[PDB]
RNA sequence: GGUGCUGGAAGGUUAAGAGGAGCGCUUAGCGUAAGCGAAGGUGCGAAUUGAAGCCCCAGUAAACGGCGGCCGUAAACGGUC
């Protein structure tokens, strides 16, 4: 989000599953089946890097 | 992909020619009536064989030939026929 970017693992109920935008059905075509190998901070920046 | 060219019969379509089943027409004669009829002669000839070629399979574009549309996103990428 412009003001409201954030990653955390939440736990409500995010409803609306509208039609996937392109951006995500990418990622369903790329990511989905994978598993994770490790979550690491690029330096101290407010960087994240997800090893799929 | 289609058409040309080259190569390949696994499988169908295959002509003439071989092949002759069988079915008509006549009658020596059996028959009260209408029909049946051997041997010949004379027409129609069904099955079975019978190559190239065609359907088919591959390659070949300095062979013939062709190289598209809609909607987004900033040539390029994404969705669909």
């Amino acid at each position: 989000h412009p003001s409201y970017s954030r990653v955390h693992i939440t736990a409500q109920a995010y409803e609306n599953p509208s039609e996937p935008p392109m951006f995500c059905m990418l990622l369903r075509k790329h990511i989905e089946g994978g598993f994770i190998e490790k979550i690491e901070q690029a330096g101290l920046d407010r960087i994240m890097i997800f090893h799929i």
